[PDB]
């Protein structure tokens, strides 16, 4: 384990390569490693759709099958490699539905029973109808046991396959155990670690909706729009995030979240929702910085396609390699000296300011770079004259302020290199 990378996921982070084969993730691996990532977002490993992204998205079953990052047997080989490095797998699954039309699916879920048959015109503050509208693609039954049970397979056959870890599409349109809805016990019972999809909260209420949100995170944890909304605004705009995070400024405990520079999906489809596919690498990268630099939030990098349309854009190709970048490169191992060396966040010269205790410090800020001189959030961060690991100019830490000249990245971070 050449560069310490952790057992844990939670209280870890992610690349995304994202549809860039098995095999090469697997070839990369040894880069990967000496770029720090103890873990590794895969799309769905079903039989498929080909060509546009999002038909994977849209697999016809429950069940593992030759797909457009590869066999069963090359997952299987990256997960051994991986292993090699003790890198950690994680799959993406979409739960609350197959294939687009019905008739291309698993002939055991194409009974109308295992739906919520509701169908469009969804009420966005209507948790049921969000939970149970089929958005012209279908909604599945997900109280149902069967449901919970094809899935189940499906779990079972991906950690046999030594799947190490999941992530969820669609939780805001799962149900949860108050609703009737057990499956994230059907999923958790596999032991494995475990994130989903939530946008606009649980629903588009204001209030009680918090409430919601902890009865998921008993058993998930989750990303967040309106960080991602104030992080694109803020670093779009040139400013750095205000918040230090906003789910967890409602209370929610901090290994029940995530934050990203970007979502594949704010690229992927079209722009309206799409737009970072035409908003600048390091622009969005400054929202990666401030998401990875918090103690206990599951953090994720993500490989820009060659394309920025939803129709332009295709699964089986290596996306960007911006993840060679010093300032992705040093937030890993960042993350992997500062676990446990819990984080103060502030904002602080324009930045996002943050310092882990007894230990390094971030800074990120709104746009630009140059001289510094923040403050040392709770006076958390290490004195001492170090390399700035971005720029590799020297930075000093003191116990009320931290100072030097940030790299172009707009982004500084400290360690004992």
């Amino acid at each position: 384990n050449k560069y310490k990378l952790k057992d844990n996921i939670q209280d870890g982070v992610i690349l995304h390569c994202f549809d860039w084969t098995y095999n090469d993730i697997k070839a990369e691996l040894p880069k990967i490693a000496k770029a720090g990532f103890t873990s590794i977002q895969t799309s769905p490993a079903q039989p498929n759709g080909t060509g546009t992204w999002y038909w994977l998205y849209q697999p016809i079953s429950f069940s593992i099958g030759t797909n457009g990052v590869g066999t069963k047997a090359e997952l299987q080989s990256l997960c051994d490699e991986a292993d090699k490095y003790g890198i950690k797998i994680i799959v993406d699954v979409v739960a609350n539905h197959l294939r687009g039309d019905h008739n291309n699916i698993d002939n055991d879920l194409k009974p109308s029973e295992y739906w919520h048959t509701f169908g469009g015109g969804i009420d966005w503050k209507n948790r049921w109808q969000v939970t149970h509208g089929s958005i012209g693609m279908p909604d599945i039954a997900t109280e149902n046991p069967y449901v919970q049970q094809k899935v189940c397979n499906y779990v079972q056959e991906l950690k046999s396959v030594g799947v190490d870890g999941l992530r969820w599409d669609a939780a805001k349109h799962i149900g949860v155990p108050s609703e009737g809805d057990d499956f994230w016990k059907s999923v958790t019972q596999y032991g494995l670690y475990n994130y989903g999809e939530i946008l606009g909260g649980p629903d588009d209420r204001s209030t009680g909706n918090e409430d919601i949100m902890k009865e998921y995170t008993d058993y998930i944890s989750v990303t967040d729009s309106n960080y991602g909304k104030e992080l694109r605004d803020s670093f779009n705009s040139g400013k750095a995030p205000t918040s230090s995070g906003n789910w967890s400024e409602k209370g929610i405990s901090n290994d029940k979240l995530l934050y990203w520079g970007e979502s594949h999906d704010t690229w992927s489809n079209n722009k309206d929702w799409g737009f970072s596919n035409e908003m600048s690498q390091n622009v969005i990268d400054r929202a990666y910085a401030v998401a990875a630099s918090r103690n206990k939030v599951t953090a994720l990098y993500f490989s820009r396609p060659s394309s920025t349309n939803k129709e332009s854009i295709k699964m089986g190709e290596k996306g960007s390699t911006h993840f060679t970048s010093s300032e992705v490169a040093q937030i890993n191992k960042f993350h992997n000296a500062m676990d446990g060396k819990a984080d103060y966040y502030t904002v602080s010269d324009g930045c996002s300011v943050i310092t882990r205790k007894d230990g390094g410090a971030v800074i990120v800020k709104g746009s630009g770079s140059g001289e510094v001189s923040v403050e040392n959030g709770g006076g958390y961060a290490k004195p001492g004259t170090y390399t700035d690991a971005v720029s590799g100019n020297t930075f000093t830490i003191t116990s009320s302020t931290i100072s030097g000249t940030i790299g172009s990245s707009g982004i500084a971070v400290v360690y004992d290199a």
